């Protein structure tokens, strides 16, 4: 029951001040758009967006923020603070940290060049944090294409357009070499690179990364136009040069029979891909919401209220 219109009498202004308040980070840090987007997803993917991935420790229950997936990794917390802070200034109690979550992925993909929409509204924030949760729903790299697949369908997205439409998502932002070194170097265990690597990114690749170097060095996952949201992400796979593992596996895994002609039609069309991208963005965001009075608007992002 989520709708665009959710927020036009209460807060009518809320997609304004997000936007602005990304505009002004961005002016210090290119990659918080990136970064915004990808705490949504890791959001929805555990419990829905429901804004569980905001809150700190507790001793009663752990902070998703220590996930495998999550921990040195997620980022834009205290650029999220901020705009929270800026919303309940201009209109109290209104927007929960879901909603505001989603609206700010939305802004972000928008103010990096990719497209522009509405997005459903209604969202209500959880009442705890779920870590374990977190370490079995969130996919890895190091996936292969069918544990991707079941990652996505045991979330609710069954689609193969979700998958393949949201991984475009990787079309802007970094990722650590610690990811790519087995690619690199010593692919499950062959004691080889991985052979759906361009031959020449490879070399490209181990200079950036090269072995028993920073393994917490970033690397650029889109290396035609990494803060750009187009549909580049795709070209680069048709030409094996999707950075992780779980990038390439959408056009070369021997189970992408459904996968490489959506990868195809994106990399064909920037429209083709923009549409699916909205359409599977929505499709996320609808996962599990609490809604009505379920849950509640937190007023800190950072903790329950009390
Ligand atoms: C399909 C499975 C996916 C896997 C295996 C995965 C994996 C990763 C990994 C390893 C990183 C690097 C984190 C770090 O180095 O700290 C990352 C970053 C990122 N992911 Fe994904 N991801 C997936 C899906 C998604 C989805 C669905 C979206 C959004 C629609 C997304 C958006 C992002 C963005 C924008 C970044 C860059 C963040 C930044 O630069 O700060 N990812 N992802
Ligand atoms: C929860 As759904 C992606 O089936 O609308
Ligand atoms: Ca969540
Ligand atoms: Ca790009």
């Amino acid at each position: 029951q989520l709708t665009p219109t959710f927020y036009d009498n209460s807060c009518p202004n809320v997609s304004n001040i997000v936007r602005d308040t990304i505009v002004n980070e961005l002016r210090s840090d290119p990659r918080i758009a990136a970064s915004i987007l990808s705490l949504h997803f890791e959001d929805c993917f555990v419990n829905g967006c429901d804004a569980s991935i905001l809150l700190d420790n507790t001793t009663s229950f752990r902070t998703e923020k220590d996930a495998f997936g999550n921990a040195n990794s997620a980022r834009g917390f205290p650029v999220i603070d901020r705009m929270k802070a800026a919303v309940e200034s201009a209109c109290p109690r209104t927007v929960s940290c879901a909603d505001l979550l989603t609206i700010a992925a939305q802004q972000s993909v928008t103010l990096a060049g990719g497209p522009s929409w509405r997005v459903p509204l209604g969202r209500r924030d959880s009442l705890q944090a779920f870590l374990d949760l977190a370490n079995a729903n969130l996919p890895a790299p190091f996936f292969t294409l069918p544990q991707l697949k079941d990652s996505f369908r045991n979330v609710g997205l069954n689609r193969s357009s979700d998958l393949v439409a949201l991984s475009g998502g990787h079309t802007f932002g970094k990722n650590q070499c610690r990811f790519i070194m087995d690619r690199l170097y010593n692919f499950s265990n062959t004691g080889l690179p991985d052979p759906t690597l361009n031959t020449t990114y490879l070399q490209t690749l181990r200079g950036l990364c090269p072995l028993n170097g920073n393994l917490s060095a970033l690397v650029d996952f889109d290396l035609r136009t990494p803060t750009i949201f187009d549909n580049k992400y795709y070209v680069n796979l048709e030409e094996q040069k999707g950075l992780i593992q779980s990038d390439q596996e959408l056009f070369s895994s021997p189970n992408a029979t459904d996968t490489i002609p959506l990868v195809r039609s994106f990399a064909n069309s920037t429209q083709t891909f923009f549409n699916a991208f909205v359409e599977a963005m929505d499709r996320m965001g609808n996962i599990t919401p609490l809604t009505g009075t379920q849950g509640q608007i937190r007023l800190n992002c950072r903790v329950v209220n009390s």
